[PDB]
């Protein structure tokens, strides 16, 4: 729905709004315009008040007298607007006339009169809108008047800030705006003293809001710094927001009172009035407030602090004042002055403090003021009761009203939104809703009035008036949701089945017709909660509470699917379930069950109000016993029929029924089923509740699912708990894998598969496709029972190999020597003469125990001692060689399993070679103390042996790769000190040499020569620092956004370095024209971490170019960066397949010339 609105008919401007109590017509004050609108916000009539040639400086405006100062067409701002019902007109006071007021006829806006001639006819020079306010009070003839306050602008002689003026019947009459009682000594007006102006130059009173109460008139005002804040001389101005009051009856103006007003929230001060609204509490607020029905209340809005009235702060607070409380404060104050204590204390009015005079008096609320102790101020600032505070978005305006005794408050925001607040201090709670009827971008004005009928609330913006309805409960579909939202306006109109306010619900007054709390809803229950799919048209009884008389008629709707008529008896509703034809359409694909929300559709409303959980459960679909019983519903399984059904009778016979899950037909597991290939073997099985096949039903079979071949073997069911497939042999083709698990399915009567929860499988295992050697077989599991058979030269089970001799060989428990050990290959081919090398020998048929191999290994003559942990039985031996000093140079490796028997020994195919590695030189001789330098150790025979360790200063170096000629390793920190020695140890040999490594102090980065670069980077950067030579490959690092990137540097001297800037190019973020710092910037110099992130750096990144696909003109953004100084600019080159062109570069375009595919390049970037 959209909100009805009136756009600034003059699209040009807007200032004030008011509603006629009887008609509902809305009058809107604006600059140069005054409009009359319908309740709907249609334009009824437009009046042109505007642009008049004038000048603010001139006193009696041009019409009366000639003004020396030049005039200009200026805008006339509607300062004020007030409806004079009695007079049947509208007082629409403008400005730019020296503030002349106009009278517009109520119905047509016909200008009845606009008195210009006399001085009184001029209100104020002030151009500002809303700084003025006032009230029109009327009585029958010979009793009457207008009270108005306005800012002066330092005009003190010309105009009074507050005045009591006359409103004659005739608009033509000269008398208008004359003071009620004018005397040479005292007039019914209050002027600002000249002395006060001189002291504080700018002092001025701005009147925000005003209202008549009882028999007085109140004004909320803003004033300047007068003793607040203290200051010897003029400087800054801060404001103090105060309340003013007058007796309607006091022609003398003696009754004037002025108290400062504000409120504080947790030590935060809210001094400045934005707007206010007088209203009633209604029964709810009044009771807890402790008030009489008639007693009034004043909602207000204040900004934080004393600063900037012109443009206040966002922080704003809605406070409250009970009029009784303010009246008390005033009475309290007066009764005090009458005591004779202290001074009057009103700075702006009376510069010189006059004392209060004591006197005998009955001080009442009626007290109008007396000659002595005349106009007076107030000491104690009156504090208000806080209600709601907005930090993020400043409140601009407020209104409130009584609804069903609950007090609803309306608050405009700077954003153009309205808040609907139930005030519940006296009750208990907070803010119910927020709305943006208005204007999404920018604010709402103080003139915010409810309509006469109080259906809507006209919300005024600078641009437009918007008719915001006071609730939009209709959005809520169900009683549960309606009451769920909580926005206090909403209730569930039971019979209507809709969500709306009390006023909206017909006959809501009657009992249980309207529901306020969730409890009142609606609660529904169905006796047959669960009905089976198979059943049809079942009788259901409905129990509902807290529902209105249904005699209108009701229908039951399971869902959008179906709807059945119902009859009512007692306090119950009787409906029928859907037909089988209807029910399964739903059930299909939901499977196990489908919960459905059965609703009740009322005949009168035609909307579903009440719901319940209704379950549709069909047993037959279940394919297996587990699903049938074990599932969530009541279903019975028939072992024999092998079907699931609701009825017990349908089962084959009594013994066949499965009520419990434990009882179901399933196969129990036994020790793993091992099955050799090509062997005839029976496979016994255990299980539970196996059915006896009934008539027309066949027996049991075992089906093995082997991809190569699926075997069907019939079986015998001995009893309810045991089965056995008959003697058969199984095989799979491939010889690929030893152990193949296979799924097996036990079936009976052809298709019926018995459930296999464990999912037991049969393991088909085959004898050495894999192992040609005796060592390999004995190595394999003892479970296989597979063993080596000497005569065949092959390996199979005893069953498989004939026994000429009493024995076939099986590793009894590893105590089985094997024969014919072989060595395939060994690692470190070469080694040092000194020894210590770790030789890794890999063979096929070795000894099973370590103990036998130990002492077995020899390299030629040299004794080699094997390592226990390293040794993997019969596959591999890790051995450490001893001192090689012998004459041989090269020798074959020998392993004797237990004993060096002739059958039992193995010799290596290739011989182990002895040679002593040496190291001549290191590529970097020097490096930083922190370390992290890539060292290049050059030498000979560096590759030898097993293990390598490099120690600089006895501290370890981190190894990388090894070669015959070279060892590469990364240096550790020389915490010790500059200089150091290099020791390399391979196995037991430790070689040292004269070559030394010299430690040099961590490098530093002083400065970066351009402070900046572009998004794509690759510009030159001249960096300066210290100990730069110490790092071989320095690089620049930068982190922009999520990603981190690096780039290369070239080191000239110890001090100087040239680096190419890193590319930032990121699709998500682009550097702004202004420029941006990276998340991190630094340099990667080995381990020195401090260099990685530079805290101090103010390096900035400027925006790679964007280009879009006869001379050539290429357009795109980001061609030129805003860079400081010089025309440091990018050197662009647009080239064709090979030739560059002459071009003039502009920020937006590139003017290349082609006399006859293109590539554009600047620095590092290329685009095509």
């Amino acid at each position: 729905p959209s909100f009805v609105t009136f756009r600034g008919e003059p699209a040009e401007g807007f200032n004030h709004l008011v509603v006629d109590e009887r008609t509902g017509h809305i009058y809107l004050g604006a600059v140069n315009r005054i409009y009359k609108l319908s309740s709907d916000l249609k334009v009824l009539v437009t009046h042109q008040t505007g642009p008049d040639e004038d000048n603010p400086k001139c006193y009696p405006p041009r019409i009366v007298q000639t003004c020396n100062e030049p005039l200009a067409s200026t805008n006339n701002v509607n300062k004020m607007l007030l409806i004079d019902y009695k007079e049947n007109r509208l007082i629409a006071c403008g400005s730019l006339y020296q503030g002349i007021c106009k009278l517009l006829r109520l119905e047509d806006l016909f200008k009845l009169g606009e008195p210009f001639h006399k001085k009184e006819h001029y209100l104020s020079g002030v151009n500002e809108s809303g700084s003025v306010f006032g009230v029109i009070v009327s009585y029958s003839n010979f009793d009457d008047k207008l009270f108005i306050a306005t800012a002066v602008d330092g005009k003190p002689e010309y105009f009074p800030t507050i005045s009591s003026r006359k409103l004659t019947k005739n608009s033509e009459a000269d008398g208008m705006f004359a003071y009620v009682f004018h005397d040479e000594f005292v007039a019914s007006m209050i002027k600002i003293p000249s002395d006060t102006f001189t002291v504080i130059p700018d002092f001025d009173i701005y009147y925000v809001y005003g209202f008549s109460s009882g028999n007085f008139v109140y004004f909320l005002t803003l004033q300047p710094e007068m003793v607040s804040p203290p200051g010897s001389t003029t400087k800054e101005q801060v404001y103090t927001s105060k309340l003013v009051r007058l007796c309607k009856e006091d022609t003398a103006f003696n009754s004037y009172v002025e108290v400062p007003i504000g409120c504080e929230r947790n030590g935060v001060e809210y001094r400045l009035l934005q707007a206010a609204y007088l209203s009633k509490a209604g029964a709810v607020l009044g009771r807890t407030l402790g008030v009489r029905p008639d007693d009034d209340l004043l909602f207000t809005v204040f900004s934080k602090g004393q600063k900037r009235k012109m443009k206040s702060l966002d922080e704003s607070a809605l406070c409250i004042f009970i009029l009784k409380q303010i009246n008390d404060r005033i009475k309290d104050r007066l009764q005090s002055c009458y005591r004779g204590e202290g001074t009057l204390d009103l700075a702006w009015l009376k510069v010189k403090d006059i004392p209060c005079s004591s006197a005998l008096l009955t001080i009442d609320d009626n007290f109008c003021g007396l000659d002595m102790n005349a106009p007076l101020g107030v000491s104690e600032m009156v504090r208000g009761i806080p209600v709601f505070t907005e930090d993020r978005d400043r409140m601009t305006s407020v209104i409130a009203y009584v609804y069903k005794n609950h007090s609803l408050a309306f608050v405009g925001t700077k954003s153009g939104k309205l808040k609907k607040i139930r005030v519940d201090g006296p009750k208990g709670n907070a803010l119910q809703y927020e709305t943006v009827q208005v204007v999404d971008s920018g604010p709402v004005l103080r003139d915010m009035a409810f309509s006469k009928d109080h259906e809507q609330l006209y919300i005024m913006s600078e641009r437009q008036l918007t008719r915001v309805p006071v609730e939009s409960c209709g959005q809520y579909r169900s009683c549960g949701e309606c009451l769920g939202s909580g926005d206090p306006h909403c209730g569930w109109c039971v019979l209507h089945n809709t969500c709306t306010r009390k006023e909206r619900c017909e006959r809501s007054r009657e009992p249980r017709r309207f529901a306020s709390e969730m409890k009142q809803c609606v609660r529904l229950t169905v006796h047959p909660n669960n009905i089976s799919v198979s059943q049809y048209n079942v009788l259901l009884v409905l129990e509902t509470y807290n529902v209105p008389e249904l005699s209108a008629g009701v229908n039951c709707t399971f869902e959008d699917l179906s709807e059945m008529d119902g009859l009512v008896i007692g306090n119950q509703i009787q409906c029928y379930s859907p037909a089988a034809k209807e029910v399964p359409r739903i059930i299909t694909e939901n499977g196990d069950h489908h919960v459905v929300q059965l609703q009740l559709k009322s005949k009168e409303t035609g909307m579903t109000f009440a719901s319940t959980s209704f379950v549709f459960y069909n047993c037959s679909v279940h394919n297996s016993c587990l699903s049938c019983v074990e599932s969530p519903y009541r279903c019975h399984w028939c072992k024999y029929r092998h079907v699931c059904t609701h009825d017990p009778n349908t089962c084959s016979f009594q013994e066949g029924r499965v009520k419990l899950p434990e009882d179901c037909p399933q196969l129990l597991r036994v020790d793993k089923i091992l099955v050799p290939v090509e062997v005839i073997k029976p496979i016994t099985l255990k299980a539970k509740n196996l059915p006896q096949p009934q008539s027309g039903q066949r027996g049991y079979e075992c089906i093995l699912n082997i991809q190569g071949i699926e075997q069907r073997v019939p079986a015998l069911r001995f009893n309810s708990s045991s089965v056995q497939c008959q003697n058969t042999s199984y095989s799979y083709e491939g010889m690929e894998i030893n152990n193949l698990p296979v799924e097996l399915t036990v079936v009976w009567n052809g298709h019926f598969n018995i459930d296999n929860p464990a999912q037991n499988k049969v393991y088909l295992y085959k004898c050495g496709a894999m192992r040609e050697s005796c060592g390999l077989c004995l190595k394999a599991d003892p479970d296989f029972e597979c063993g080596w058979c000497q005569s065949p030269g092959q390996c199979t089970l005893r069953q498989h190999c004939p026994a000429h001799e009493s024995r076939w060989l099986e590793l009894s428990g590893a105590n089985s020597k094997c024969t014919n050990p072989r060595i395939t290959e060994i690692i470190p081919v070469t080694g040092p003469r000194e020894g210590g090398t770790k030789v890794t020998i890999r063979g096929e048929n070795l000894g099973l125990e370590f103990r036998d191999i130990a002492s077995h290994v020899k390299v030629a003559g040299v004794e080699c001692s094997p390592l226990v942990d390293g040794y993997i039985p019969a596959e591999q031996i890790v051995c450490e060689m001893g001192e090689a000093k012998p004459s041989q140079h090269a020798g074959f490796v020998e392993i004797c399993v237990a004993v060096c028997r002739p059958e039992f020994m193995a010799r290596s195919s290739q011989l182990y070679y002895f040679m002593t590695l040496t190291l001549a030189d290191l590529k970097p001789n020097r490096g930083p103390m922190s370390g992290g330098t890539q060292v290049t150790i050059t030498g000979t025979n560096l590759n030898a042996g097993s293990n390598v360790v490099v120690m600089f200063g006895s501290q370890p170096c981190l190894f990388h790769r090894r070669s015959p000629s070279y060892i590469i390793c990364n240096t550790t920190s020389s915490e010790e000190v500059l200089d150091m020695k290099v020791t390399v140890q391979v196995d037991r040999a430790r070689i040292r040499q004269d070559l030394v490594f010299q430690y040099v102090e961590d490098p530093t980065i002083v400065r970066i020569e351009p402070e900046w670069s572009i998004v794509s980077g690759n510009t030159p950067i001249a960096v300066w620092g210290t100990h730069l030579d110490l790092i071989q490959n320095p690089q620049i690092r930068a982190k922009h956004g999520g990603k981190e990137h690096i780039n290369i540097c070239e080191v000239l001297n110890a001090t100087e370095m040239t680096c190419q800037a890193p590319a930032l190019a990121l699709g998500p973020d682009h550097q702004s024209d202004l420029t941006e710092r990276p998340e991190e910037f630094g340099f990667i110099l080995d381990n020195v971490q401090s260099l990685l992130i530079l805290n101090k750096t103010n390096f900035t990144y400027y925006p790679n170019p964007v280009f879009e696909a006869t001379p050539i003109i290429l357009k795109g953004k980001n061609l030129i960066p805003p860079v400081a100084g010089g025309n440091v600019k990018l050197n662009y080159t647009v080239l064709v397949g090979e030739k560059p062109c002459t071009v003039t570069v502009s920020d937006v375009q590139l003017l290349c010339e082609s006399p006859n595919k293109v590539m554009a390049r600047v620095g590092g970037m290329e685009y095509s």
